[PDB]
DNA sequence: AAAAATGCGAT
DNA sequence: CTAGATCGCATTTTT
DNA sequence: AAAAATGCGAT
DNA sequence: CTAGATCGCATTTTT
């Protein structure tokens, strides 16, 4: 690709270790990230501690993007490393310069805005409509799907905590176990500890 | 401002009486949206038919843009008139081209966009966080800062009904009456009917 | 050992 | 009435 | 009347 | 155990 090219070499490079954390919750804004490789987890927390994961990103990815259009902004959440982390980086006084040179890239920028909203506006519902079952048989099917499941003679095997997954439908690791043993129960998936085969 | 009135000199203009549906969902998209006057709701449905408010927009407000990134899309969710409504609409095609001329206009889509995320995530957090009650307590002094709300000597008064409120936070009729009962019971607000004044 | 992550029944 | 959460107790895991 | 929107207890 | 949803029944509302 040869617009993002010439993105990347306006950025400075950064790497993070998987675990840390690269963009802190309720900070002033003014930089802009792109992911050159690794994958992360935005999430939001509770009063208590609690968190939930509003999404996932990777390669190709923007982060802290949100508060590109307006002064004094604060970030809307944290953003911890999944696993290792190339990332780019750039601050939105430069990036906005980019902007006017060529449009092009806040062209990509939004876009990847627009599926953001999509997806959160379809995790509104899920919580709105959906049980826990529901939304866990559904997390355990997209995960089976995405490229880190590995093959099985039987379906799709993924490796996940129970944390996470109640971390992710909004439930407690209590409720996901009771849930995932059913699941079991009547054959639809094997779980024995963190790995889980979807058969199919 | 000068830029918006460029823009809108490039649109249509049509009306829509209150209750009619601008948008629908599912369908294929092409046009852009931008309410000149009146204020909508986007909502999704459930397979039942059952209803849940993602938001309300008003007056400088842009719809059915999240299509406009990404040829053959479709409309992400639906979008009824609230009240009587003078919208502004103009093709992705006639819009992009815009975007060329100048890019400060995408920049005016985007940020609204942005704006548009942060909210739908800070609802998601309401759905797994707080209790009906607590999301219910939370949309009543919300509604009661809108612009529509009247005063009373005793704080203020919206009016609207029970099927809504559980529209809006996701909770049912039924629910939204008892816990209605429960905060006027810790003088906390008083209802009747469609009538609410939240005290304070 | 370290450092977390459970598990399931019970209320 | 049923789905979930929070505790009570007893055992198992990745850094 | 039209056309919806409830209400609350009970399970 | 508690918060919600779904039904059972009886009455009240904006077009
Ligand atoms: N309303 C909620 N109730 C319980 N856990 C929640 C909620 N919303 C988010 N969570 C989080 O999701 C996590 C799932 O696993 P845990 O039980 O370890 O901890 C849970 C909380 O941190
Ligand atoms: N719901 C969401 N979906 C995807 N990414 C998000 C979501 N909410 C926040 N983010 C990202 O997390 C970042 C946190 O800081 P910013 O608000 O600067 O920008 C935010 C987005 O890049
Ligand atoms: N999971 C849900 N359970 C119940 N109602 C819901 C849910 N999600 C959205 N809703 C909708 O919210 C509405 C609130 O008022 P009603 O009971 O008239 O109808 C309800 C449904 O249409
Ligand atoms: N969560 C949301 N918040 C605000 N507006 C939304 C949300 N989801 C959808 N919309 C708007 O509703 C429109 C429905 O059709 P589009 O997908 O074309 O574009 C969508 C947005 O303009």
């Amino acid at each position: 690709d040869p617009t993002l090219e010439w993105f990347l070499s306006h950025c400075h490079i950064h790497k993070y270790p998987s675990k840390s954390t690269l963009i802190h919750q309720g900070e002033k804004a003014e930089t802009l990230y792109y992911i050159v490789k690794g994958s992360v987890a935005v999430l939001i927390k509770d009063e208590e501690g609690k968190e939930m994961i509003l999404s996932y990103l990777n390669q190709g990815d923007f982060i802290g993007e949100l508060g590109l259009f307006e002064e004094g902004q604060e970030r809307s959440a944290w953003v911890r490393a999944k696993t290792a982390c190339e990332v780019a980086e750039i601050s939105y006084k430069k990036f906005r310069q980019l902007i006017q040179v060529n449009p092009d890239i806040l062209m990509r920028l939004s876009a990847q805005m627009a599926r953001r909203l999509q997806v959160t506006s379809e995790k509104v519902g899920n919580l709105a409509f959906l049980d826990v079952t529901g939304r866990i048989a559904q997390t355990l099917l997209n995960l089976a799907k995405q490229p880190d499941a590995m093959t099985h003679p039987d379906g799709m095997q993924i490796k996940i905590t129970r944390q996470e997954i109640g971390q992710i439908v909004g439930c407690s690791r209590d409720t996901v176990g009771r849930i995932l043993k059913m699941l079991e129960d009547q054959n639809l998936i094997s779980a024995h500890g963190k790995t889980i085969v979807v058969y199919g």
